[PDB]
């Protein structure tokens, strides 16, 4: 009996994390979330108006009688920031499109889910609980009464105790593991994105090894 | 003779572009570079937001029964995109430092300098083209007082026709010598900037892809 409130208190502290404090925090992401990209869309614009410039004063440089081979280069450093930010608004889609629309479009989704699963939960444990310390009570009372059938009512009793250790056992079990999933869920939808903007990095780092090398002007 | 004047005002049309175009440029340029400079302080501070988040959120899964692991992993990534986050930033800093306050200064002192530059050109021509004047007059004048000396007269004239050929020549390759700096040295500062960039492209990339590989297997 004592155990099995454990058990209970136990079960419920995690529903309870998943509720309100990790489904909130899910909320949260997707609010810091969109800052985030709109920070990310702030600066490709500031990029892209400072290297049209480049591109300008490149254009001009091209124009000249002796700057011809500068103006080359300038031009094609403002192609080249455009290219690298083509590839991030790629990273920059998935962190949007794979993750952030993926919270918000199930969050509340998943919140009613394990309120229900949480319901389920506390709603078979008090009907068992109920019938549980019932049927001792007739077996305690059927008991000083010297009844005959006092055995059929010891068993029916002790197998309800065990169903019920199952049950709590198995609630705790399955309780654990929904919150492990959404751990895990957090960690997958970043483990994408960080391979996403890894791929971004070597292609980028792809071009400016040899960049690098085409706009020296000598040696 | 007027093909000299068309010398004189190329040369001065190089000058004065330099000063009424380029310059300008570049103080443009300094703007948008520190705008550019505000909205990457500002995504840093997006995602240093939001990875904060994402360690609180390990820190909550570090103190679970059964997702520690993936709390451990969380955490990894926030520390991950935290050192990034400061590997770049020192990127940055070049911009500003080792670009943008450069610039500023020789856009101020530049002006300067070209004001001087133009002036000089201008009292050397001036005093060039008076002294022509001033012997031509006098061989006219020996040749109209049947002075045998104009014979040493005319040659010393075509002596000094030629000089002004050659001082024109050089003011005009020197003036296209100016411009040339200048688009060299916005050359080559986004070059230096271009490889401290790739750099840390390979610092990240290094960084990164074994984390990547560790949360793969772990998750």
């Amino acid at each position: 009996a004592p155990e099995m409130d454990q058990f209970y208190r136990s079960t419920m502290a995690i529903y309870k994390s998943i509720m309100e404090q990790f489904n909130p925090a899910l909320e949260n992401l997707v609010y810091l979330g969109n800052n985030y990209l709109r920070a990310f869309h702030a600066l490709s614009e500031a990029a892209e108006v400072y290297f049209s410039a480049i591109q300008k004063i490149g254009e001009q440089a091209l124009q000249s009688s002796t700057s011809q081979i500068l103006g080359e280069i300038l031009v094609q450093m403002s192609d080249t920031q455009r290219h690298l930010n083509s590839d991030l608004e790629v990273v920059v889609q998935t962190f949007h499109g794979d993750l952030l629309q993926h919270m918000e479009k199930n969050t509340k989704l998943d919140m009613q889910f394990i309120k229900d699963s949480c319901q389920h939960y506390e709603i078979e444990y008090r009907h068992r609980a109920a019938n549980l310390e019932k049927c001792m009570s007739e077996l305690w009372r059927m008991e000083r009464k010297r009844d005959k059938n006092a055995r059929e009512m010891k068993e029916s009793v002790n197998r309800l105790h065990a169903q019920m250790q199952a049950f709590v056992s198995e609630s705790k079990r399955a309780a654990e593991l929904e919150e492990k999933r959404r751990y895990r869920f957090l960690a997958e939808k970043h483990l994408l994105l960080s391979n996403t903007f890894l791929q971004f990095l070597g292609r980028a780092r792809g071009m400016l090894q040899n960049r690098v090398l085409l706009w020296k002007e000598q040696s």
